[PDB]
């Protein structure tokens, strides 16, 4: 009879790899709000909601809703969409 412990001789792996280094200029190509697309109201009471429309394409309803911190950055949007309704500003 034998005891023998083991029948193996070694173990040895192969963890090759092989990389390069490059690196190319990509142009941003980035969008731009246009105007806005609708107004929509916070039904949590929240605040005022409108969508961004982007410049060249027409989405649909389903478009991008930005929040009233968008207003800071698009007011000029925020107030065109109502000027162009005919409506009257803020009381005073």
């Amino acid at each position: 009879g034998s005891h023998m412990e083991s029948k193996s001789s070694s173990k040895k792996l192969k963890e090759n790899a092989k990389e390069e280094e490059g690196g190319e200029e990509e142009e941003e190509d980035e969008y731009v709000v246009e105007k806005v697309l609708k107004h929509r109201m916070a039904r949590k009471g929240g605040g005022y909601e409108y969508l961004l429309k982007w410049e060249g394409y027409d989405d649909p309803s389903d478009n991008t809703w930005s929040s009233e911190a968008d207003c800071s950055g698009c007011k000029q949007l925020i107030e065109a969409y109502w000027n162009e309704h005919g409506g009257r500003p803020e009381p005073s």
